[PDB]
């Protein structure tokens, strides 16, 4: 379809930003607001990381109704079961597992051979399916990985039961036309790649996270991972408000739909910025104090994104 | 040519952001830092706007020697002569003049027939050449203009003496693949198009200013208009530091060069931020506080000027 899945990881990937740690009650209040915003998936945390993380994921899984509650997990049985237990009380639940897939990370960081990396991923996915029909797998460091190896592991995890395959720009140096080509080629090479949802998780190190996200869509991805205000380590993630509004404003070029209530964009941005201490600069798209200072496209009004 | 021209308009387009007006002393100091950074053109102001603006532009023109000093002008005789008088002292000097080229702006704002609009542009560009051989013409509202009219007016001002033609995304809703197509088509359609430098001036209203600028270069543009920290009205301009470091890091894909000293990027960011009161967020590419917490060139913090 033309439906783009918005996967928000403000509460997991965003909260990892220096100084951005949140209390359990702050996470719950942010999770409630993301639900009102209409994001499809709320990644609530990494249940196996500590008792506090488990408790926050679990509390969000007990709060949310209309969005899918996700937990991160390493590709290891015990972490998967932690994830599955934490999200069990949510009516819609996802487990997101990952493993590094690039030659150097595999050999010298994980110290596993490619055969072992595929076997661990398949096993993690199969265990995850005991807990939910909705399982995401990420190829960490995808863009420095061998394309043949990516097609093979993605193929294996699709067969094992993964229904969303996520490709991060781990380093953050990709350029949109290359991102688009990379998606088109990987989807084509992966056994049964047409049968699942492809996801992009882009980084803003060269100011291109949003452009690269949109390029991933043109290449065949239908999920974008992103955060309110682009909150995230280093230069940050793709910012959900920019993605959603590029798609809304230029529906004429993309023809893609989201479930987002755009009137909740500004309240979401303010709430996130207040809680985390990360200010939003004045010239920032959509939610910057100046963005509304002042054809087949749909021009945007300040009110349409929730300015008072 | 694989040289990209970095046109900085922090002191003009940037200055126009609410609250960001700068005194002459502030402008001189930013301008010296922009010269150190190695930008090719410093658009210093709009000389005809007031005597204070004339003085500031002229002060910059007496300061800067290694970069081109530019003034904005409307497409009218008074403004062009004042731009030309104010930049006269600089060894490298440019006048940038402009007119709206869209059906709506021409009919409703200008109240001129397209023919009169061309004639006014041609007249402004000829007078500009009395003052310098280096003249930029912008088609204001280019992306809502009829491409055949753009080709005609651009052909006419090139004949008149414009050597840089600038295409702004005035509304700011362009998408990279469309920006690339648009430049490729316009350059090829314009008479003597190959004789001049084509420029992009992109806006960040959808978060896409930098990507649109890179797309313009893929499309044949060789000048990018940009500002320190993306300073400008609304959601701002393409950020000079992002454009320059995207080109540097991914030189493997672009093969394009600038004369920028990248070690000057963070000093320039901090200075502009201090003087304008426009902070940069922690998660801001290159210059944000957290930014630094294979055929490509990995960026070190020290390479962009972090202490
Ligand atoms: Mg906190
Ligand atoms: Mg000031
Ligand atoms: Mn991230
Ligand atoms: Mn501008």
């Amino acid at each position: 379809t033309n439906r783009v899945i918005i996967f928000d990881t403000t509460l997991r990937d965003g909260e990892q930003s220096p100084g951005a740690a949140m209390t359990k009650e702050e996470k719950i209040r942010v999770a409630r607001q993301l639900e009102k915003l209409g994001v499809d998936i709320i990644e609530a945390g990494f249940a196996a990381a500590s008792p506090g993380d488990f408790e926050a994921v679990n509390a969000i899984a007990k709060t949310i109704t209309k969005s899918t509650v996700c937990s991160l997990s390493r590709a290891i049985e015990r972490d998967i079961r932690q994830a599955g237990e934490a999200v069990a009380p949510a009516p819609k639940k996802r487990i997101h597992t990952f493993i590094a897939t690039s030659p150097i990370h595999m050999e010298y960081k994980l110290k596993m051979k490619p055969k072992q990396v595929i076997e661990a991923a398949v096993k993690a996915v199969k265990i995850a399916r005991e807990y939910t029909d909705d399982v995401e797998f990420s190829c960490e460091d995808a863009l420095r990985s061998e394309i043949d190896f990516l097609a093979e592991i993605c193929g294996a995890v699709i067969e094992a039961g993964a229904t969303t395959i996520n490709i991060p720009d781990t380093v953050g140096y990709s350029i949109p036309y290359k991102t688009e080509e990379f998606f088109r080629e990987l989807i084509a090479k992966t056994p049964n790649g047409g049968k699942v949802v492809w996801s992009a998780h882009c980084h803003n190190d060269l100011g291109l996270a949003v452009a690269n996200s949109l390029a991933a869509l043109k290449g065949g991805a239908r999920q974008v991972e992103c955060t309110v205000n682009g909150l995230g380590e280093r230069a940050g993630n793709a910012s959900v408000e920019e993605i959603v509004m590029a798609l809304k404003v230029r529906h004429d070029l993309f023809g893609l739909e989201t479930g987002i209530d755009t009137t909740q964009i500004v309240p979401s941005s303010k709430l996130v910025s207040t809680i985390t201490g990360y200010p939003v600069q004045p010239n920032k798209a959509i939610v910057g104090a100046n963005a509304f200072s002042h054809e087949t496209y749909e021009i945007m009004s300040a009110e349409s994104v929730g300015w008072a």
